[PDB]
RNA sequence: GGAGAGGUA
DNA sequence: GGGTATTCGCCGCGTACCTCTCCTAGCCCGCAAGTATCCTATTCCTTGCAGCGGT
């Protein structure tokens, strides 16, 4: 019932439809001392592309370890905090907390 | 279908 | 040898109809269903020794 209940909930309004700023989100592209391989940069986009629409956004980037997928999530992260939306991550484990927060800040 | 129990003439 | 007696085992004991109950024990094997130890969050407090005002 409940979960029932949540997603009739989530499927029945509309998410925020985020605003993308080009040039803008270009400068924190440039921040990335790595170039996206062609598969993690389509995830990217369709990332970005899914969280600029009116829907809520419901994915998964399910990759192998070691490819990136971390950035992905920041390059969205930093899409959604340009519109002061309070990010917010959720990691099993106290380590992970502390690499991501970590890697966020650098 | 076969066993066992009871019953009628 | 043999005539006799004695024992032993087999075969046999009516027709027709009506009501009811009950027809293997046990094992095994796989389903599946219900449990003791390992990490990351949580609510639960009770001691030991040095500062420390204050006189």
């Amino acid at each position: 019932a409940e979960l029932l209940d949540i997603y009739a909930q989530r499927a029945a309004k509309e998410g925020f439809a985020f605003k993308h700023d080009r040039e803008q989100y270009q400068l924190f592209c440039d921040s990335f001392p790595f170039e996206t391989t062609p598969d993690q940069a389509q995830a990217i986009n369709a990332v970005l592309s899914d969280m600029c629409q009116p829907l809520a956004m419901d994915r998964l980037v399910c990759g192998d370890v070691g490819f990136g997928k971390t950035e992905v999530a920041m390059r969205a992260a930093f899409l959604a905090v340009d519109n002061h939306k309070q990010v917010a991550v959720l990691v099993p484990t106290t380590l992970l907390a502390q690499q991501h927060y970590d890697n966020f800040r650098d």
